[PDB]
């Protein structure tokens, strides 16, 4: 049955929304691992806790706004299976740190062939959608994760526990 | 003789605004009519006679941009007659929401043919002034106007003029 | 069927309100054009273009208030086409504001027949409406216009450019 | 090795509660799914999206005070995949809520063996924690459902599609 | 080496932002000249002088967005030398403003090429932050150029001396 | 032409402000460039970048106020290229602060030679204004950078780039 409101909206993007979604919430499922990683009490390094959990809402955000945009062009969302993340430990603030930047270019990648599929079916609806919530909070976050790689490794870790000791403290504690 | 400021805008997409302003214009009458249908004695619905005017005044703000659009990229603007819409009588709300619905899905296809067009003659300009202030404010209205033929059908109406009664008090109220 | 409310309202009177509404709908086009050619990069004149294009807005009002008034009278609205201007290119800050005399006195001289037919078919109500929410308001706007034409003259328009730089600064922005 | 902080803390009590956390992230996808089902254009039941969406933001804070827990007593948390719900087309309101119903019955009756759980280990910090944290929320959603799934009943759902309208308005609009 | 945030930014992309840096930086100092031109004794037009003074540290502001681009892409920038204007004395204010409309479409221009490498390139990322934060800002300089030539002209200038006088007051002077 | 306002203003003098204008323009570059150094993902200390940021305002400013001091006493304005900074790549935070050092040192034996111009032509209007505005602004700025350079020679830069962090959050970040 075709939506009656839907127009100029191709399955494949349909589906390729529906990929999002699942992409998204699998991003949300990880940062949620990374963060009680750090909340164990043989890490304890709260701020690096706090920092992935708001990492993880955020992702819980974008996979919500996805399923709206299926909606509103009229597209049915299918949800599957979210799978468990790579790791149960994550061995240190800038290991994870570093999984993190891996991860969000991994979604950026995912994200740009979501736009070309827009931009090849000529839905500029949906070209602007990616490009106005998606394309530079991906490129905002990963330079982030690039610039808090950097100073971890700057400072000596993950060898030094003082550095990630203070990386938390001044950096992800305000 | 060339405006001082035109750079990049090709005289298809000067005459395609001109019919854009055009067509917004006949759906601000469209919605006009609408709504003062719904004020008559006979069919007292104040609040589908609201929501039609609002929409009526929104669609001239949508002419009146893309006329200053036209200003300012160098462009003249040709005005033509406005056709009065193909009823006279609305017959009821649901019918009223259908034909509304049909009638922006008219104005969103134009308006992807006119990015089309921006597209084509590489104005990026021209088709992000299409994204930012039309595209998805079409795409909103067509979901809502879904969302409300939706609502009243499965409320019973046309028949049960007690669905568009309530209909009226309390989503178009609020 | 008649009107339930239909009281000593005559099919003459029904048809007359709905040419004053066409007109009213004519008048504001005519004013939404002028003010769009003020905008333009060579003509560039703001308050002009606001001056006008608030007396469209003004004339849109008139033609609901009729609209209104003929639905409370129980007569039944039917729209026509509104014809474009009469002019693309309205030449310059004097000719605009003669066009507007001339077009105000022609508004004027249609709501005086419509008064007459008012008085004519022993019509207090209609005739007191025109009376209180119409010739007034002419007879103002159209004192207004010949004071504006008056003093562009005075200053050396439609030949003197710097008339009509000053005279948009000091007498239409206030 | 064993956590510096575990006292008192029976493996079999970590692994259920490593369970648990699975479950409510399980509650949270299905409630997820429920609220967009009713976004949709051709369900447009804006209440019981929200409704949905709030028992969903729920869930998944019932799962983190449960990770949070885990690293309160040392235990070590292993997430797994979570699976997508059973259903896609949730078909109407009063469906919807009763599937509602039956989802908390479940994780109630996984609350109640992991209460038995910490009893049976003499873990009386665990059996408080589910007592106060869980247990008479879980009767109250419990109760709320079966209201709401009474209401919806009397007043004619699923059949009645007015019924689930204003039940969407009157109750779920609070 | 290869930035660790680096992805999808084509190294042609990279050299048009260097080179589009340099040209925001060379309106910068052309704005300073014109700003300082009005400043003279011997010209002592005060709201020409602010005028230009704001839009050669708009300039700047438009340079440095772009080096923060550069940064957030992962590029790597390089500095030229900043050319001298053009000209030493500017004339007059309407000379000026002729001089300015000439090079803001200049500096379109090369923003629209630009943009049309970021299309070539499939970088949509690059092509909506150029949409976004400069097309429309250059349409309205552009558009604002021809208005105050257009009324400069109209006045009497550069001949009349009045003109520019009174131009700085009443336009420039807000 | 002798401008009307210039009275006891040497041509040397005149032509020394025009060489300090455009040395005060090539600090505010060289500070430009080190900024954005900083901004690096790969550099990553986002208080040195802010630091040398401001110091590039506040040159642009004196810039600015010589242009005035030209005007104010009837010399000409006279613009030169602005040369590119010496390098791209700054390479620490403690070699910036040393080439900041270097710089100031510099604009400052250029302000001295300034004055005892100004001394050697009787020009005390122009010995006063350079004493009030940069002399001793140079002095305070090259003091603080010694101390900066001091303190992160003290705490192991360049090598230690936990000495470049806890300098970047603690002396630099308010
Ligand atoms: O964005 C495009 N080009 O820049 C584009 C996108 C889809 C189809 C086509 C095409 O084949 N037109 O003929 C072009
Ligand atoms: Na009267
Ligand atoms: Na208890
Ligand atoms: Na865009
Ligand atoms: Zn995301
Ligand atoms: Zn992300
Ligand atoms: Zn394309
Ligand atoms: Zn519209
Ligand atoms: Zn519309
Ligand atoms: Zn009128
Ligand atoms: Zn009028
Ligand atoms: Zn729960
Ligand atoms: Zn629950
Ligand atoms: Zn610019
Ligand atoms: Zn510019
Ligand atoms: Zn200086
Ligand atoms: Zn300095
Ligand atoms: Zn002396």
């Amino acid at each position: 049955s075709t939506s009656q409101v839907r127009q100029n909206y191709h399955q494949d993007s349909e589906a390729a929304i529906n990929r999002q979604i699942n992409l998204e919430l699998y991003a949300s499922y990880v940062y949620l691992s990374m963060s009680y990683y750090f909340d164990r009490d043989d890490v304890a390094l709260k701020n690096f806790a706090k920092y992935f959990l708001h990492q993880s809402h955020e992702e819980r955000e974008h996979a919500e706004k996805l399923m709206k945009l299926q909606n509103q062009r009229g597209g049915r969302i299918f949800l599957q299976d979210i799978q468990k993340p790579d790791e149960d430990d994550w061995e240190s603030g800038l290991n994870a740190m570093e999984a993190a930047l891996h991860l969000e270019k991994n979604v950026n990648q995912s994200l740009l062939e979501l736009h070309k599929l827009a931009h090849d079916k000529n839905d500029p609806h949906l070209a602007d959608f990616i490009e106005t919530h998606y394309l530079n909070e991906q490129v905002k976050a990963i330079k982030e994760l690039g610039d808090h790689v950097t100073n971890l490794r700057k400072m000596g870790a993950p060898e030094s526990g003082l550095a990630e000791y203070l990386f938390d403290k001044h950096t992800l504690g305000d």
